[PDB]
């Protein structure tokens, strides 16, 4: 009964104390340290995008066996991004990246010697697990030091993490695996599979270690009842920002803020605790005051990935015919045009970041998806490889910003006591509809051109459609 108005007064002296608090170094540097945590994320997506597709024909497997390894890792990163965003509702937002964090890299590193394609399977799905948590995570982590005023632009600015993640894995595969020899193969090389596999591993493990040094998110403590924790926190922020603009004397003034009221066998009784409350929150992520929300929500996010994770794979088989057909008369391909995608991606992230607090999210959106649905109708039309390459560009550049705005629309959306059980829950059918856009895609490669392409077009219009009807939020206290 009570709780709703608690809350209410919770939010509204939260953005004071963040205003008071101001944006500065401490935000920069925190800024940088998910950046490394988002970058991860991008560098596990790419490797099993392009890299493992490509060493699926070295390693020795059987033809039915032949495209399972990426199902499943996608699977483990389904499962790691709900029960992370889940968790990170109870037990906080660093610890559970920590926690998730560290599963990625144990699991990456434990990758890198086994020999056998079984143990290589487990280990790289537990590393899926463990890396399907950050996205969730981050986005509301960083969104909850962010004050309303520009909340929109920097957490536009994140997103660039990923496409350098990204740019990251594809220029470590061609320096270090060229033709993509994936022998179960070492002996010390500096020019293998697993050296390359160590060497994806580096931005999980200076995430973690630059984490460690950053505080636990004060509205999760505030929301738990620690009043003393989130003071403490708050008033490192402001003695951060202040000191770095050369402001040293000046005093943080909050005096009293609004807050929210055998071994095994112990560990048991824990672990159905955390289960129960986190199955709470899912469910009441689906209450009458959230039920169309999060439908529309859903639809939206399914229709984009879906019509991405597609484009994933029939990009690459029209890349390749179109060549095939040239040559009628390698992995630096896959580098160069993810180089050239990121430099067309930047300007995309730069004017939605720009715009994002200036015009609103649903415009943005709007805007955005149809865009991407004209531009994604536009690939049927190439007809050689510089201009399939310059429409991809094109298609990237305008998509970025609808998934930036999306971004903030969701972080905003769901209250903080819920919002990582939400984004995670999302996050998770985002890569159920990868799988099945992945999967669907792959079975036309071998039937024609034009239906992929009329098929993610009419996707991504019905995703405007849906996007159109979803609430404003620029303006508003994060809830
Ligand atoms: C909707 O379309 C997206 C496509 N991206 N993409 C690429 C390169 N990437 C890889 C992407 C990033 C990550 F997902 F890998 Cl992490 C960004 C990008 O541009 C290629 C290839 F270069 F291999 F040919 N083919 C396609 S489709
Ligand atoms: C709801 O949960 C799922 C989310 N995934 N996701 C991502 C990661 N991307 C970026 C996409 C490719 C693009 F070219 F369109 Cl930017 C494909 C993808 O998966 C980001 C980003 F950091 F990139 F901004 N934001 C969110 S939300």
């Amino acid at each position: 009964a009570q709780r709703r108005k608690e809350r209410e007064e919770l939010a509204q002296q939260y953005e004071a104390i963040l205003r008071e608090c101001g944006h500065g170094r401490f935000q920069w540097t925190l800024y940088f340290v998910l950046g490394l945590a988002l970058m991860a994320d991008g560098v596990e997506v790419f490797v099993v995008g392009f890299v493992l597709p490509s060493a699926e024909k070295d390693m020795c497997l059987s033809d039915s066996n032949k495209g399972m390894l990426g199902l499943i890792v996608y699977l483990g990163m389904m499962v790691g991004a709900f029960l992370w965003g889940g968790l990170a509702d109870r037990l906080g937002r660093r610890q559970c990246l920590l926690i998730s964090l560290s599963v990625n890299s144990v699991f990456a590193f434990f990758s890198s010697f086994v020999q056998g394609y079984g143990t290589f399977l487990f280990c790289r799905l537990l590393s899926g697990v463990g890396i399907g948590g950050s996205i969730p995570i981050v986005f509301s982590y960083f969104s909850e030091f962010l004050a309303q005023e520009k909340r929109g632009e920097h957490l536009s600015w994140l997103c660039m993490f990923w496409m350098i993640g990204g740019v990251y894995a594809a220029a470590m595969a061609w320096a270090i695996i060229p033709h993509y020899g994936w022998s179960f193969g070492s002996a010390y090389q500096f020019h293998s599979w697993r050296v390359f596999v160590l060497v994806c591993a580096f931005p999980s493990v200076f995430a973690i270690g630059a984490l460690t040094t950053q505080p636990e998110s004060p509205r999760f403590f505030l929301e738990n009842g620690k009043h003393d924790e989130a003071w403490m926190v708050l008033k490192q922020v402001h003695d951060t920002n202040m000191r770095a603009k050369g402001h040293p004397e000046r005093v943080f003034s909050v005096t009293h803020i609004k807050t929210i009221h055998t071994w095994y066998q112990r560990w048991g009784v824990r672990a159905l605790s955390l289960g129960g409350q986190v199955w709470g929150n899912f469910l009441s992520c689906f209450g009458p005051e959230y039920r169309r929300i999060t439908l529309m929500m859903m639809g939206v996010w399914f229709t984009m990935s879906f019509s991405y994770y597609g484009l994933t794979v029939w990009f690459p088989d029209m890349i390749r015919h179109l060549q095939a057909v040239d040559y009628a008369s390698g992995a630096y391909m896959v580098y160069f045009v993810s180089f050239l995608g990121t430099l067309a991606v930047l300007p995309g992230n730069i004017v939605s970041a720009l715009l994002m607090d200036k015009i609103g999210r649903l415009r943005m959106l709007a805007g955005s998806s149809v865009m991407s649905c004209v531009s994604c109708f536009f690939l049927s039309f190439g007809n050689s490889e510089s201009a399939m390459i310059a429409l991809l560009c094109l298609f990237g550049g305008v998509s970025i910003a609808s998934w930036n705005a999306l971004d903030v629309l969701t972080v905003e959306l769901y209250p903080s006591d819920k919002r990582t059980t939400a984004f995670g829950f999302l996050n998770a059918l985002c890569k159920l509809a990868a799988v099945l856009g992945i999967s669907i895609f792959t079975s036309f490669v071998g039937i024609t051109k034009a239906a992929p392409i009329l098929f993610a077009s009419a996707a991504l219009a019905l995703g405007s459609s849906l996007a159109l009807k979803l609430p404003e939020t620029r303006g508003q206290v994060l809830q």
